[PDB]
């Protein structure tokens, strides 16, 4: 699993469950081609988005539907979505975890890139 | 000033100076139209992007060029940019401060919205 | 003003108003001695804690009463308080802004240090 | 495992390895009794601190030696340590993960409390 996403909820102190997201890959014409998508599990995680073979170098965008998450909780959110845009680069075997910690008016995001 | 941005550096504990950013507004045809742009000052702040009359209701995107910031400091960061996308002025005019705290592999972002 | 604190609310997207905090300084006997205290204003800021002459080198602790903040909003938060402990003025006098962004189960804290 | 700690590094985008920490429990005389300690693994995690039987309600402090971590990396840090102080409360079976994301001049911390 070369690319995984983890989402946590800073209001409830829990995994953010059933958070939908779409992953896009930047095309030569600078448009965002849909690449993969899913919803987070009960652990706030989304696995199995891509494979080693297809996860080639390039610019990728993860668009996390945080607005729908907060709306389902009855809490007014600020952002339309949380977007994480990064370049994936071949420097040895790399596994990427994109993590986001969500609050209604704020979010934090980090990457855990390992071998 | 109804739309201001502030950027801090979490490595040096300082304002993030000379950070370029572009603001877009979603058009009726669903494309992102250019709205305003600028760079942060010595205080890490960017003021004067718009006016109360021009800053109508809509969905706005602030694209903060964090990559160029880190690269000029010798650092190859994870993110291509920090994106902040939000609906503004849906309940009447408000003043928005978009803030981002930057590290090479992570950033946090929040908003301060006043009436 | 060499020591200022700013506190924001990540749920409401606003300053965190009326947040009490106590500042301590580590004594030569290694106990925490009271140094200054106050509460945040309508802007979420606390100024006037000390002076350049009084704010000598040393290890300082800012104890931010986040629990009382959340409880007054009806929320039972995770943390008892937010603690920020740092050495100040070790290379000569500096100006410090201690910032905290609060959510019920999470907070971020940073420092802005200027010469 | 009722209490676990996870530490990540926002400069290198990796688990924070070999980070030492001590856990304290508040005593009746308001002093901090040493309770448990350890160093994070290659995954940035510390398990096996306590057991269900001894992890009773009370106020607990996790003191994370972030200063030694950054010093070992040759990077000048702001904080003496990162402290996380919380009340553990019996509301059904609860597992606590205390997580911290570290930068030299800033850190974020959250709790993931589950059943
Ligand atoms: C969404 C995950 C996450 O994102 C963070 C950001 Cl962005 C800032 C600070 C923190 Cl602490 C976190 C954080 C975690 O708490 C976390 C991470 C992993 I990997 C994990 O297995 C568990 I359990 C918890
Ligand atoms: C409490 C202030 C604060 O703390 C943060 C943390 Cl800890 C992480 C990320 C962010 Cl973006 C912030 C943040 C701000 O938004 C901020 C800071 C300053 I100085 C400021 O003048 C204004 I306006 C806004």
């Amino acid at each position: 699993c070369p690319l995984m996403v983890k989402v946590l909820d800073a209001v409830r102190g829990s995994p953010a469950i059933n958070v939908a997201m779409h992953v896009f890959r930047k095309a030569a014409d600078d448009t965002w081609e849909p690449f993969a998508s899913g919803k987070t599990s009960e652990s706030g995680e989304l696995h199995g988005l891509t494979t080693e073979e297809e996860f080639v170098e390039g610019i990728y965008k993860v668009e996390i539907d945080t607005k729908s998450y907060w709306k389902a909780l009855g809490i007014s959110p600020f952002h339309e979505h949380a977007e994480v845009v990064f370049t994936a680069n071949d420097s040895g075997p790399r596994r990427y975890t994109i993590a986001a910690l969500l609050s209604p008016y704020s979010y934090s995001t980090t990457a855990v890139v390992t071998n």
